[PDB]
């Protein structure tokens, strides 16, 4: 490997922990190409993320981001983020996206055009509808799945129809983004930021941040049961998407986060300390059970035993409980 590659495997784990070793694992050019699209991924993200910089500022850069992966010599020097070395040496990021072939290029500049259009949208409203919510979730994560999706096809180990499918490719980054969402609701109060639903939360609470008191526990519960009652309604396009992938590197790829957030969602479900800080996922029983699960039935497996420890905990009481029930038992027939 080049020195400048080297360096941005060394970011990869860094920035990317989570998707690091699934990434290095992932045969031929999808390696590098999904490698580089994470860090291309985490560098606009770390702008869209960055409230010193204002809106003003912000609006070209997340707008622009996609020709700044054609400009040899842009970095940006600015950031306050955690992550900022990967806008600081954004120079040897983008050239390294210059050495992948370039129908990887194309599915990857494509992606950050439309996320950064789409980023620049939500600057200047609050999350309101449903429908809203699955925008701006589509914006910075449905995107990448369909970016993935269409980098799988274009590499050929997998089918046109995984690049095609978009609507099933959405429904796998809704699934992960609305999780995260569901699980930051304190980290993100605090840093003073807001992505619940309006529509959906004002109907318990008069501001988001109420729920962070204890008084308003229960109604806070309530409405994490909702979100979440929402998220699970992705799930049958995960395993629609995951029952078409090919290749064993694809599908690990792909199944591990996918379980992952699976596994978050039941440790949310129902949960006070959802309010209180981070909330302990059982990663390890999720990270445990996917290193034997390299096959469907394996994985709807482990879906199905998480989708029961949610049914069983089923408040009687909970607004959503019906629904609850019924996605569950949806998921159980797919
Ligand atoms: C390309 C790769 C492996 C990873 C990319 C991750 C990177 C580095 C940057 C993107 C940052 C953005 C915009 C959104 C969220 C990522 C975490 O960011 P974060 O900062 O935690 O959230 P926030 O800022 O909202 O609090 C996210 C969850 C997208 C997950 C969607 C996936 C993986 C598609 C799955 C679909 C298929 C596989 C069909
Ligand atoms: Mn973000
Ligand atoms: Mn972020
Ligand atoms: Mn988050």
């Amino acid at each position: 490997l080049s020195s400048s590659l080297k360096t941005c495997y060394k970011y990869l784990n860094q920035t990317s922990r989570s998707f690091a070793a699934v990434i290095q694992a992932l045969d031929g050019e999808m390696r590098n190409a999904v490698c580089i699209f994470a860090l291309v991924l985490r560098a606009l993200d770390t702008l869209e993320d960055d409230m010193t910089i204002s809106v003003e500022k912000k609006v070209p850069l997340l707008h622009n981001f996609h020709s700044f992966l054609y400009q040899p010599d842009w970095r940006f020097m600015e950031s306050k983020e955690k992550d900022r070395q990967v806008l600081e040496d954004f120079p040897t990021i983008s050239l390294e996206f210059r050495n992948l072939a370039e129908k990887y290029q194309t599915v990857i500049a494509d992606i950050c055009r439309r996320m950064g259009i789409g980023m620049a949208e939500f600057l200047d409203k609050h999350v309101t509808s449903e429908q809203e919510w699955d925008k701006y979730c589509h914006y910075v994560a449905g995107l990448v799945g369909i970016g993935l999706s269409r980098l799988f096809s274009a590499s050929e180990f997998e089918d046109p129809l995984v690049g095609e499918d978009t609507e099933r490719a959405n429904s796998m980054g809704l699934f992960l983004q609305k999780t995260n969402i569901i699980r930051d609701y304190l980290e993100d109060q605090q840093g003073g930021r807001e992505f619940w639903p309006q529509e959906v939360w004002s109907r318990y609470v008069k501001k988001l941040g109420d729920f962070a008191k204890p008084e308003n526990i229960d109604l806070a519960v309530q409405c994490l049961n909702e979100l979440i009652t929402n998220a699970l309604h992705h799930i049958p396009d995960v395993i629609t998407y995951l029952s078409r992938l090919r290749n064993q590197s694809v599908f690990n790829f792909c199944a591990i986060p996918q379980v992952m957030a699976i596994a978050t969602l039941a440790a949310c479900y129902n949960n006070q300390q959802v309010f209180k800080g981070a909330v302990k996922i059982r990663k390890g029983q999720a990270v445990t059970l996917m290193m034997d699960a390299t096959n469907m039935p394996a994985v709807k497996a482990i879906i199905y035993q998480y989708m029961e420890e949610i049914y069983h905990r089923i408040p009687d009481s909970d607004p959503s409980s019906s629904k609850t029930r019924q996605i569950i038992s949806t998921i159980r027939t797919q």
